[PDB]
């Protein structure tokens, strides 16, 4: 597990650092430029899950197996003082990796959530057909809901010019697994005493933009909802992540 553990971007600032759970898919790609646009904060790490390196077997774990596999993978950094985020699914993931590495005498620094409510998960939704939302809808013939992802993401030429295609392959089969995740989970969650950081986006369906608030009933102390630009996929690309990174740094970093 701690081989899979990618350092994102060496240090930048005097403040914590920070581990980034992965979304939907298991991939830490979509934290690169968030995190080299990051100035005050310390070494920035994310856990690739297991089965995307191209020297490794495709795996699919469990929910409560991917905590676990992200704990055991980011104890070693976490002892050095450091947020626990997650974007996505990967915020769900954070809650209880930080709750994990509470158990085994790890205090991180606080609780970062990027735009996703408690699992109590939204869809970008913006640039896919209504044939290809229906699959994220009924996930969360299987083969053809996966040919429509597949052949949806080789039409953007950025996909089909730089992505390997045996990573992406391995994406998408470990995202449908994923979206297919129970929604009650077999672990704890209780509050946590230590701050969470909720930064949110502004163009949310009232279903999901009122479940935000839900984040105050996981936390004992200091909850803090910070609105970014964007919506939930795009706050992580040009033009906004650089927003995005400047509101991190202002609540949570220390350049």
């Amino acid at each position: 597990p701690t081989a899979k553990l990618v350092r994102l971007n060496p240090r930048g600032g005097d403040g914590p650092g920070i581990v980034f759970a992965p979304p939907a898919g298991g991939t830490v790609l979509g934290y690169i430029e968030l995190a080299r646009h990051l100035k005050g904060f310390g070494e920035i790490h994310g856990v690739e899950a297991p089965g995307l390196g191209a020297g490794e077997t495709p795996v699919y774990p469990s929910f409560e197996e991917m905590v676990q596999f992200c704990s055991d993978s980011a104890a070693g950094v976490a002892g050095d003082g450091v947020y626990i985020g997650g974007h996505a699914l990967g915020g769900h993931i954070a809650f209880y990796l930080a709750t994990m590495l509470l158990d085994r005498g790890i205090r991180p620094k606080g609780l970062i959530i990027l735009d996703t409510p408690p699992r109590l998960i939204p869809v970008a939704d913006a640039d896919l057909t209504e044939e290809e939302t229906k699959v994220f809808i009924l996930a969360m013939p299987y083969e053809e809901a996966k040919q429509l992802l597949l052949d949806r993401a080789k039409n953007d030429p950025r996909v089909s010019a730089f992505l390997s295609e045996d990573y992406l392959d391995r994406f998408l089969r470990l995202q449908m697994h994923q979206l297919m995740y129970s929604r009650d989970v077999v672990l704890p969650q209780r509050k946590l005493d230590i701050p969470i950081h909720v930064f949110r986006t502004k163009n949310h369906a009232p279903e999901v933009a009122r479940l935000f608030s839900a984040w105050e009933n996981y936390a004992a102390g200091e909850v803090t909802f910070v609105d970014i630009p964007g919506d939930h996929a795009t706050m992580l690309r040009a033009p906004h992540v650089s927003e995005v990174a400047q509101l991190l740094d202002r609540h949570c970093g220390l350049p």
